[PDB]
DNA sequence: TAGTCTACT
């Protein structure tokens, strides 16, 4: 290896990924067993197209020709099987694109979030990606002003804690006051306060 | 082929590219960088891997028996490289440079204990805290994790999401880590 | 917590 992700992840199974990597490399077509869905334990055929990595694991592909391309999540999938069958990826396909615009479900309510990022911190600021779709201020005082429209405010508090005293929550109130429910409750577990 | 998710920075694909062209050809590397003690300065490198967490990095070392060292991309620029051979060292893993670190930093590897409230413990058999993890359920449907790692900030951090579900055991660092953190980010957003 | 530099959180 010459490239590595530092850090905590999901187990993963190899075999899954080692399957759906020849199956790309391949240009064939991949079939599993899906426990999951409309349908659990059905053998889907689909055309792989790559993998998202995160606190779960997916495999993006599209099931059937003219299919969309979806998100499977790969502790589902069992008996994995690379086909002696052909499987040429669509030519305009992006998985970045696919990862912001057709990948991810928030089950809380959408916010314009708005957040002012100390000065000391404004070089890490202008180089962060926050959202697919972000608006980054500098502002007169050297501090930074970085807007957009998000749900997954509880993620979004786990994430701020890592700016430290660097970031001010300056909207929605929702925010802020899940950012404070979540400090309170590890601030309590771990005799902060 | 592979997207990884959550806010994250932005990637020079020209910069990794000219990294990647440089480890597969034995060949060195040179940039400007704007870190350490000399910023600006050009440094010439036998460049190792790259480290994906943080701000982006370039594990390479410098000078004869240099150790690895992580280079932060966006302090790298005048990227070059070199048609100059650069051999790697013989036994280098660069799975095991980062198995040093619970994330990046690179500081004194501490024996990790945490335990894990029975409501969250089937989760954490399916977590990869750390490559050295082993876990042990107790009888009262806990489970005790420890791995062996360096970087107690880092770890700090990724302990927050797991709320109050996961108990500090050892090392004391780390708890004062964590509360020192805690209290920083709850004073800046009045939590308490 | 909090630093040293051929480096980093």
């Amino acid at each position: 290896t010459i490239a590595v992700h530092a850090g905590p992840r999901p187990y993963e199974d190899q075999a899954v990924l080692g399957a759906i990597r020849a199956a790309i490399k391949g240009l064939q077509a991949l079939s599993f067993r899906y426990e999951g869905g409309s349908t659990p334990g059905r053998t889907r055929e689909v055309t792989p197209l790559g993998v998202l990595f995160g606190r779960s694991n997916y495999l993006v592909a599209l099931e059937g020709k003219g299919g969309k391309p979806r998100s499977w999540r790969l502790d589902r999938m069992s008996d994995l099987k690379v086909l002696d069958k052909p499987a040429p990826p669509p030519q305009d396909f992006s998985l970045q694109a696919f990862a912001d615009e057709s990948f991810g479900i928030y089950h809380d309510e959408i916010q314009d979030v708005v957040l002012r990022i100390h000065k000391s911190r404004a070089e890490d600021a202008l180089r962060w990606r926050f959202h697919a779709t972000q608006q980054v201020t500098p502002e007169a005082d050297g501090s930074v002003l970085v807007t957009f429209r998000a749900g997954g405010m509880r993620e979004l508090s786990w994430h701020l804690f890592t700016w430290g005293d660097a970031v001010e929550i300056v909207a929605p109130q929702v925010l802020k006051d899940m950012m404070v429910q979540e400090l309170r409750e590890a601030g309590r577990a771990h005799g902060a306060w």
